[PDB]
């Protein structure tokens, strides 16, 4: 890890001197759901580049920005675009803004993605809950929490049993309902596999054989980083496509089918997630 | 990492004002497969030590060559000696001459090499062609497109669940009909493993249960790195011995076996991938 | 790797020199297994800190020692505390030491470790002899192999489906039984996987669909680069703790369970392992 301590510590001081706000829900927004951004209020916007050791998003479009502000009654700091494994960076980088959020006083993370469905059940635009994962890179060493550990953020051996709130699933589920929606809100395992290329149907099989139920390329890492700092974490993943399974298809998944699944229900998560947020306690 | 898009072009440009030759199908010799060099004709040979930033074969015998020639009616160029991940290498040194060939003109990579068996119909000396492959190291984040995403190579999200041309699969199935032979031609799933020890019973199982029909080293990252160019890829393997999946056998798996396996029905594949050559369009 | 042949060399040669004892058995001890360095006599004891090229023991708390001395009739050499792939070290440094002891004359290697029950008849408590292990990180590049082999340490591509010796878990369970003991002595499949942090319930799941028996974050390494020298090996894992298989269970996996199973149960193994010494050919 290229962080000290003292780094993380830095970059915190440096936000919070420079904004009024002091967020209490930290808030990763995944591809095609950065618009969950222009539901704040208040809103303070900063760039990674003028942040102190932020990772500096290459190319991707130049667009990564950090946005405070009020969503549905909760104190927020929103992620617009986030940093992935695959472009280069080590798992400490990707994850570093969870430890700055900790020390800014943020106590939940919600997490957000698309992912390709695995579960046959799952259908382009449901919702899946996130209940469970399966750190596939973790279990190779790609963990966050790799090198030495820092009794400052958490434990040397967290558990991840209970990594996504109970409580929250439940009052996702409610919410859900109370709202009363075409579709039934999906929950399920998700599993993180490095990318960036996609999967062949033979992987799409051993995916689902592990027990998978939505692929992606992202997530854990921060999931991981979280839990060991302490905080509460919920989250979900938008299918934006079915997987291939099967070697009779003739399509093939790309960039084009995932925004454009973002495009339209996106904005079903993003009235999903302000509500939610009344349910976050305080 | 470390090669930047002038490096390939260098590199490129080297070789195509050093030989008149002009390949279109770029051919990669697994173990024990090299002699397939010996068919071609007007054949102008390259030591890997001579071409500029190629990666420089440490000490597996100092056999490292690129070939040029005319192989059954196609301008070919052949890598006699591949580079592992396990010698070292991380994948974007393993994979720099497939960028390469893409830039001397090659729209096709033809992809050879040794494998375990784990299917058990599988027999020593079997050939199969390869319908599919199940990347493990890729899981994890060994995969050669990691990094930056270079646009005139390809797609930052290229898709690989129709790598193994379908049509070459088809051609292949019927040229080896054509030539009426004693065993079929098997056909299945490749999955890669960095090695450089071999499986364990448990692990052939494991492998097994994923549904791999056979188990080798390589290939997948230089057949992905293809893709994203634009290739067109069709592969098979030699399956040299059939792994250990019980605890009663009292044999075990070495170089020993697979080079002889390489050495006897090795020449069939020769004669094989001579013979397809007439198969792949231009 | 950043150990040339020379620095295994020359810190044999420091050890050589600076102790009387010529060790045949090196036995590295698992987590709350350290005790069993109690019963040897005539001990001299090394901190891997003043030991030339030994990878030295960050801050898990300091307490990092080779000790060299007579184990029931056998001349051993003991690490209390090993080196894990978690805390940042690279495979190469990781299984540093047991290159060491091939050329101070050992030519078998114990292991043990703690260890997550994943097969539902285990019970905290139980002893599991390892008869075979699945290694995840080594699928996807983690092997401490990877890098040019030295052919003064062993073959390129080692086997390792008999890397846990027959002989040696014959008179393993042969012993157990002549001591007439409570509970039977469990045998299995070991999977090792890097952690730090523990498993999901989906990745219990997973590692059982597998066939794993017991989850550590250690031993596969050492075991293969023993291998590799051609020492005989044996080993096995207590039981500190039974994984989270279900979402309904309210109980978490942590540090203290395991080093209070290795705390009771702890004796037990001691006692095996000291008569197991006299079962251990010459
Ligand atoms: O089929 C899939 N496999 C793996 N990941 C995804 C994702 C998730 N994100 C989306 C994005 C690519 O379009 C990349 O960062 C991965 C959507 N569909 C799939
Ligand atoms: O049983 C096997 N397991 C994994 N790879 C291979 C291979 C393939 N190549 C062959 C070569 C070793 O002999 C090394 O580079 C791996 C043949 N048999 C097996
Ligand atoms: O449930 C488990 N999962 C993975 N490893 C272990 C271990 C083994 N060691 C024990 C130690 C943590 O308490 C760490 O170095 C891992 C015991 N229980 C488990």
């Amino acid at each position: 890890n290229g962080y000290t301590y003292e780094d993380y510590k830095n970059t915190a001081e440096w936000l919070l001197s420079h904004t009024k706000h002091r967020p209490q829900v930290a808030i990763i927004c995944g591809s095609g759901l950065g618009g969950l951004t222009d539901k704040l209020t208040q809103a303070q916007i900063f760039d990674y580049s003028e942040i102190p050791n932020f990772p500096r998003s290459t190319v991707p479009g130049h667009a990564g920005r950090l946005v405070f502000g009020f969503l549905n009654g909760r104190a927020c700091v929103m992620m617009q675009g986030r940093f992935h494994m695959y472009e280069g960076y080590p798992l400490w980088k990707v994850t570093f803004p969870v430890r700055v959020f900790h020390l800014l006083g943020v106590d939940t993370l919600v997490v957000t993605n698309a992912a390709g469905g695995l579960n046959p059940k799952f259908e382009v635009g449901d919702i899946m809950l996130i209940r469970d994962h399966i750190n596939l890179p973790g279990f190779s060493g790609q963990n966050p929490l790799r090198g030495p550990n820092d009794e400052r953020f958490g434990d040397r051996f967290p558990a991840m049993s209970d990594a996504y709130d109970r409580t929250m699933r439940q009052r996702a589920l409610s919410t859900w309902k109370q709202m009363g929606e075409q579709r039934e809100l999906q929950e399920g395992t998700y599993v993180m596999v490095a990318g960036p290329s996609f999967e062949t149907v033979a992987e799409c099989r051993v995916l689902q054989k592990l027990g998978a139920d939505a692929v992606g390329m992202s997530t854990v890492p921060e999931v991981i980083v979280a839990r060991h700092c302490g905080l509460r974490v919920f989250g979900f993943s938008l299918i934006t496509n079915k997987v291939i399974m099967d070697y009779e298809s003739l399509e093939k998944a790309n960039f084009e089918e995932v925004l454009a699944a973002g495009k339209q229900a996106a904005q079903k998560l993003e009235q999903f997630v302000s509500i939610l947020m009344a349910s976050i306690p305080l």
